[PDB]
């Protein structure tokens, strides 16, 4: 049972670059975006520095970002491929179960995990190295500012958790191995293994955090939470990919939203 928990934070460690460890070493010198200038200072890239002249129009500047809100969590779903297939009973699981778990869960593991690397005044980017304020993400379009608000404000809610990394290691097994997703076949086999993940996570939050009682229930609270933000954060991407005309959405993502 320790050793269950232990293997999940195994797989966290070797799987995400990003830690709320590292994260909070950090957020307590990384170069600061907070206007046009800032944010195309933030290049290194070679082809980019080969073709950059000046600032860009307006238009280009939402998209930019827009293009490095895809590029982040492109990444994460990555990450959280491989993770889950350390997840133990995963792998055992149809392929199709795998695929749709992954497909629905995906973004709730990753708002979590993005809480990491946030504060009241906006977040890591670019491997810690860069640090967005919130100040200039509401300072562009509407469409694209009215996504990213939202997030913030759960953030720091969930953040008041106080939470470490091997709280989010099981925390996020939970969300990806999770019963209630369309088309899931084999309900049952998840339903149980699911049940394993949450009995590892009870016994760790009352290991790990002693004099905080109600933690649990707090914890399920946000998965209905996380569900909630996908679900309009999926509403307002497919009413963007509707109006956005000039904007693509990255062949990964495509997939996701397919059929939501
Ligand atoms: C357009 C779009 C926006 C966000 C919003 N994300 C999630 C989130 C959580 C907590 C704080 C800030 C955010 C925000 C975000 O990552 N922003 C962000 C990331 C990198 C850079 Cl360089 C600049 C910004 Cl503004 C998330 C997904 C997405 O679409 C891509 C997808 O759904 O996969």
């Amino acid at each position: 049972l320790k050793a269950f928990s232990k293997h999940i934070y195994n797989a966290y460690l070797k799987n995400f670059n990003m830690t709320k460890k590292k994260a909070r070493s950090i957020l307590t010198a990384p170069f600061v975006i907070h206007d046009i200038e800032t944010l195309w200072q933030a290049e290194k890239g070679l082809v980019w520095k080969q073709l950059v002249n000046g600032l860009p129009p307006y238009k280009e500047i939402s998209v930019h970002v827009f293009y490095r809100c895809q590029c982040t969590t492109v990444e994460t779903v990555r990450e959280l491929t491989e993770f889950a297939k350390s997840i133990p009973s995963f792998s055992s699981l149809f392929l199709n179960d795998q695929v749709t778990l992954l497909k629905y869960g995906v973004h709730e593991a990753i708002f979590a995990m993005l809480a990491s690397i946030v504060n009241k005044d906006g977040l890591l980017v670019a491997n810690g190295s860069g640090f967005v304020t919130r100040e200039f993400l509401r300072s562009l379009r509407k469409p694209f500012s009215d996504i990213i608000e939202p997030k913030f404000e759960f953030a720091v809610k969930f953040n008041a958790l106080e939470l470490d990394d091997s709280d989010l290691a099981l925390f996020i097994a939970a969300i990806i191995l999770c019963g209630d997703r369309p088309g899931l076949m084999n309900v049952p086999r998840v339903e149980a293994i699911q049940d394993t993940i949450l009995r590892a996570l009870e016994f760790h939050l009352q290991a790990n955090h002693p004099d905080a009682q109600y933690l649990f229930p707090k914890l399920l609270q946000k998965m209905a939470d996380l569900r909630q933000l996908v679900t309009e954060h999926a509403q307002m991407m497919q009413r963007i990919k509707k109006t956005e005309t000039e904007t693509s959405l990255h062949p990964l993502l495509q997939e996701i939203y397919k059929d939501m």
